[PDB]
């Protein structure tokens, strides 16, 4: 079907991500935890379009991190962690559904299965690193934490809660340590390149890419925005 092949209009970052992307190497499709976005049939779609597209697809899920956002609004450790779990089992059987389907392997991590892996160490290092060290990456990574508990709250409904800095210091735990895939996810997998995929624009991405930070995505890196068009 090319309704398929048609399902999303592609965003790129920038034009060094435009050509990964035609490219067609690798696409890495982001799957946020605790977003509404994230149904059966949206990661049907991603997939179904990835694999009429792109010679290599592999799912990317939250890491263990993703219980700090469920922490910072409130939620117990215990019951956090459980419904992490639960999170993420839910999303891994979508993806794999859809990629046994396609004829695709189960390539589906997690962002915590690469502690053992040098690039994601060195970038995460790095991003750690100019956290403390440069105050306009930190108030960009603490911009990103208030995106995901903004998202989060409003898909588990608690919108009420107001969100502090403690709230956006907890919850930077899981910026953090997903940002190695955005900057260096082809790296990190051993991919010639690739471009990570996901339905709103990154704008830290934006001042990475208008050259503001130490911090570089990798030079066989992209980023692209899906949108849905009728
Ligand atoms: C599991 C990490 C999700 C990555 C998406 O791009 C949102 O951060």
């Amino acid at each position: 079907q090319q309704v398929i092949k048609d399902l999303f209009y592609v965003v790129p970052l920038s034009r060094n991500c435009e050509k990964i992307y035609k490219n067609k190497t690798h696409i890495l499709l982001g799957i946020s935890p605790f977003n509404s976005k994230f149904s059966q049939n949206y990661i049907h779609q991603l997939i179904d379009w990835s694999s009429k597209n792109f010679k290599n697809v592999t799912v990317l899920l939250a890491g263990d991190e993703a219980k700090n956002l469920l922490e910072a609004l409130g939620t117990p450790t215990t019951k956090a962690e459980r419904k992490v779990r639960k999170e993420i089992r839910r999303h891994f059987r979508f993806s794999e559904e859809a990629l046994r389907k396609n004829g695709r392997e189960i390539d589906i991590y997690t962002f915590s299965d690469f502690k053992n892996n040098k690039i994601y160490n060195e970038v995460y290092q790095n991003v750690i690193y100019y956290f403390e060290k440069d105050e306009k990456f930190r108030k960009s990574c603490l911009a990103m934490s208030h995106d995901a508990l903004s998202s989060a709250a409003k898909s588990l409904n608690m919108e009420d809660i107001e969100i502090t800095d403690n709230m956006l210091f907890h919850a930077v735990k899981y910026v953090l340590a997903e940002l190695p895939f955005f900057l260096s996810g082809a790296s990190i997998l051993g991919y010639k390149e690739s471009v990570l995929a996901y339905h709103r624009p990154w704008k830290l991405g934006e001042k990475i890419k208008n050259s503001e930070f130490y911090i570089k995505m990798s030079d066989n890196q992209g980023y692209i925005i899906l949108k849905q068009i009728n």
